[PDB]
């Protein structure tokens, strides 16, 4: 990407041990902003739990398109599900049932309406905003 998606910075407390070898604070800032891209074990594993914590990965590794219609509905999208389905499925066309968190990643965020969406996701999850100490973005 050369243009930024624009996603808020996540601060899931049960995913931050995922951040292993990333040191740099604004490397870490891109990772808790999901914009990163680069297909790394570390990445991998900060966004799978990330899509854990977000419903939209399950425990056998299954996408959830519920949980992300979810929180288009939540965001006041509710008259775009067939876009957002057909956006993911064509993008996805090529994996099987069980894909990588990095490509789930990077097929939910071709929608230009994601970002949007899972930042008003942050906003009604508290929890998941950084105070001033503990934020790497600012």
């Amino acid at each position: 990407r050369f243009t930024p998606l624009g996603i808020d910075e996540f601060y899931i407390k049960p995913c931050e041990r995922k951040i292993v070898y990333t040191t740099d604070k604004h490397d870490k800032c891109l990772m808790r902003r999901l914009e990163i891209e680069m297909d790394t074990g570390e990445n991998q594993g900060y966004v799978k739990c990330v899509f854990k914590e977000f419903g939209y990965l399950n425990g056998e590794g299954q996408f959830n398109k519920q949980a992300l219609l979810k929180d288009y509905h939540q965001a006041g999208f509710k008259n775009k599900d067939k876009a957002v389905l057909e956006s993911y499925d064509g993008c996805m066309k090529n994996y099987g049932p069980t894909p990588n968190a990095m490509k789930i990643l990077d097929c939910v965020t071709k929608d230009k309406d994601f970002p949007k969406v899972i930042n008003a996701r942050r906003e009604r999850n508290s929890d998941w905003k950084p105070d001033w100490i503990q934020a790497y973005c600012g």
